[PDB]
């Protein structure tokens, strides 16, 4: 079958009011695998962070007993955390089995299914060429002691999977990906923030294809061309995992009549009410935006919707083009999807008026998500 796997990040249940989502209230039959949002590191080993996280592990791992085939995994990394804490973790033999050790412990004692690695990212942002090798060690390093320990407990051994980056001069420095595919159960591939705004100009976060002026460099940001070259590389189709993100990037325009993709900017758009990220606004926080009187296009072009009210644009995801991108995901072979992340979809029902997570609902009908124990 197909993997359905989906993030809760910790900062969720913080946002305000009817913002709020928290762990426990995730339907257990919705994914394959929740993935949470993120373990910290301290001397070469993996932790939390606050004792709060361990009231989320505790929510979060308790929905197994509801779908016990249900899978979690936490993750280690992310943009702000960076790449120099994985930096010094690889860097001797010595370090890499401190954390090793730790995360077995770790995951073990709190009841996790596997690990996410998240390092943004090895041979760039300051972490020098030999990370690329470095990070492909490690990976190889962890996935061998995951085996050891599966033989020696006689349990099914943990996951391990590997965020995978979606720009492609960021692929090329920093990522093995014949030794990584052939280590790692999933290469969860960052397909979104494919357009920032310091281009200038208005551009979709996920655009199943490219625009007719995006040349060069600007070509392959899209999820086809992405997928395309991890593949073309020698990733394993059934290993890579695609991004399905839960939000959209917001712009302002220099005109608001010039309000289609490609037209010019002025800066990112404001923070929203209940995420509070500049440049962002969650699916839940769009459905408002529509509510409101933004006008609403589906470019059938990169086949992803836009929506735009005076000066205020954003480039997003929907329904719709969650249904398109998993017939491509299908028709290519492809492992599945990883939802970025499940608390910015409509998880109350509240915003959207489609349903609890209708964005993800979408991916687990058309990719047949099912397990024993939810019948």
């Amino acid at each position: 079958g197909y993997q359905l796997m989906c993030y809760y990040t910790s900062w969720a249940k913080d946002r305000p009011t009817e913002g709020s989502f928290k762990p426990g209230n995730i339907d257990p039959c919705l994914c394959t695998h929740l993935i949470y949002a993120f373990a910290g590191m301290k001397n070469n080993e993996i932790t939390y962070l606050s004792e709060q996280d361990l009231r989320d592990y505790e929510a979060l791992n308790g929905l197994k007993d509801r779908n016990t085939e249900l899978k979690t995994l936490l993750a280690i990394g992310g943009w702000k955390f960076g790449p120099a804490p994985f930096s010094s973790m690889v860097s001797t033999p010595q370090n890499r089995q401190t954390f090793i050790k730790s995360v077995i412990r770790f995951l073990r004692q709190y009841n996790f299914d596997g690990l996410n690695l998240d390092w943004q990212y090895p041979g760039s942002r300051g972490s020098p060429p030999k990370d690329k090798h470095l990070f492909s060690v490690l990976v190889q390093e962890m996935r061998k002691a995951f085996e050891e320990e599966s033989t020696l407990n006689h349990i099914p051994r943990l996951l391990l999977t590997s965020t995978g980056a979606g720009f492609i001069d960021v692929i090329k420095s920093g990522y093995k990906i014949p030794e990584l595919s052939q280590s790692l159960d999933y290469i969860q591939v960052m397909t979104y923030d494919l357009h920032d705004p310091k281009n200038g100009y208005t551009g979709e976060n996920s655009p199943l294809y490219k625009s007719p002026y995006d040349i060069g460099k600007s070509a392959d940001l899209n999820v086809d061309s992405i997928i395309t070259y991890w593949k073309d590389h020698g990733a394993a189709s059934e290993k890579l995992i695609v991004g399905f993100p839960a939000y959209g990037h917001t712009f302002i325009l220099s005109d608001p009549s010039k309000n289609g993709i490609g037209d010019p900017t002025v800066s990112a758009g404001p923070p929203g009410k209940y995420t509070n990220e500049q440049g962002l606004l969650a699916y839940f926080e769009i459905c408002t935006f529509l509510n409101e009187g933004a006008t609403e296009i589906f470019d059938a072009t990169q086949e992803v919707p836009y929506a735009y009210l005076g000066n205020e644009w954003v480039g997003y995801d929907n329904v719709r083009s969650f249904k398109l991108k998993a017939q491509w995901l299908k028709d290519n072979n492809l492992g599945g999807a990883v939802v970025w992340p499940l608390d910015m979809d409509d998880f109350s029902g509240s915003f959207c008026h489609q349903g609890r997570f209708p964005l993800t609902t979408t991916l687990k009908r058309d990719l047949n998500v099912h397990s024993a124990s939810c019948k």
